[PDB]
């Protein structure tokens, strides 16, 4: 019941805990589901004192729920408090993932293979998300789970959002954030992250490691080249266009100078998610046909969602928690309806 002088309380059914690392809202371990006689991965939840915290923590639970797909992490369990006053953590029970993407990236240089089969494997999960009308919107190499080569596991479904072109109207990963949501709710935006996450496992490096959001919009253009008069005019804003319609003018970098070692399909596709205009940058169904992932692709063995998905949000944290508490009795005795 103790693990690093703090209570987590999964039993009797998980047992024989063992202390992995720190999450968003608390901390993870792997321990030993007594039912299906294997180690599984929970993580510990304590998100009511704030809002924000409450927001994540419902929207990755309905989601995670509704999504059945093998590039997807599921939910296998959810323990809390019988009532909710008593509910002061959430207990989220997952499949044991040995490592993710940003781990690896640390330690080892990938082949072309693996890289093409682990980008075969993100962009097969997106396809399902994207199907269902969802923009995960935080892709990102710590976000990718994996246990081998051959089994990744996209995750952390807390900022996803139903896709939304007319709004307008918390942000996602600076490193990984296209350049319309710097300058002006796609899907775009995903190819995008993924973009960045292909760079990144090609070089072992952040390819665009901005500071805070004008230098990321810097290095971007640093590689891709000041944007043309037609990609400036679709910027709803001012600033850009001015501001930036501002600085040096910058030649586009080739990316076999930039990537010197790595597969020319690879760089091709590279070259269509990483494309300044959202409008004209490769879809995710596009991106599965390009010739670099044509030993994998099947259209055949590649599920998209039953239904589009359909949950807004400016709720105080004491309503979240009501809905949290609806939406984990499930997995509680006595259920029903
Ligand atoms: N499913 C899942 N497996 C995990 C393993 C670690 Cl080390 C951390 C978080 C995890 O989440």
């Amino acid at each position: 019941e103790m693990v690093r002088g703090q209570v987590f309380d999964v039993g009797p059914r998980y047992t024989n805990l063992s202390y992995i690392g720190e999450g968003a809202y608390g901390m993870v371990c792997s321990a030993y589901d007594n039912v299906n006689k294997v180690r599984v991965a929970i993580k510990k939840i304590s998100p009511f004192e704030h809002q924000t915290y409450c927001q994540r923590t419902l929207r990755e639970i309905k989601i995670l729920l509704r999504f059945r797909h093998e590039n997807i992490i599921g939910i296998n369990d959810i323990i809390r408090a019988p009532t909710i006053e008593q509910m002061k953590d959430v207990y989220i029970v997952q499949d044991l993932m040995e490592t993710d993407l940003y781990k690896l990236l640390k330690t080892q240089h990938l082949s072309n293979d693996h890289i093409c089969y682990f980008l075969y494997q993100i962009l097969r999960g997106l396809k399902y998300i994207h199907s269902a009308n969802v923009l995960h919107r935080d892709l990102k190499p710590s976000n990718l789970l994996l246990n081998t080569t051959c089994d990744l596991k996209i995750c952390d479904f807390g900022l996803a959002r139903v896709a939304d072109p007319d709004h307008d109207h918390y942000v996602a990963t600076r490193w990984y954030r296209a350049p319309e949501i710097m300058l002006n709710y796609t899907k775009s935006i995903d190819i995008w992250s993924v973009g960045c996450i292909l760079a990144e496992m090609l070089s072992n490096r952040p390819i665009f490691p901005g500071k805070h959001y004008l230098d990321q919009l810097n290095h971007i253009l640093g590689i891709l080249g000041s944007p043309s008069q037609e990609d400036l005019n679709c910027i709803i804003n001012l600033k850009a266009r001015n501001y930036l319609l501002s600085l040096p003018h910058k030649n586009k970098v080739p990316w076999n100078r930039l990537f010197p070692n790595a597969d020319s399909k690879a760089l091709d596709l590279l070259d269509k998610m990483l494309t300044f205009n959202p409008h004209k940058r490769i879809e995710v169904e596009q991106a599965l046909a390009h010739p670099y992932l044509e030993q994998y692709y099947d259209p055949s063995d590649e599920p998209i969602a039953e239904a589009p998905f359909k949950f807004l949000d400016d709720l105080p944290k004491e309503k979240l928690k009501e809905l949290i508490f609806e939406e984990t009795a499930r997995f509680q005795p006595g259920y029903r309806s």
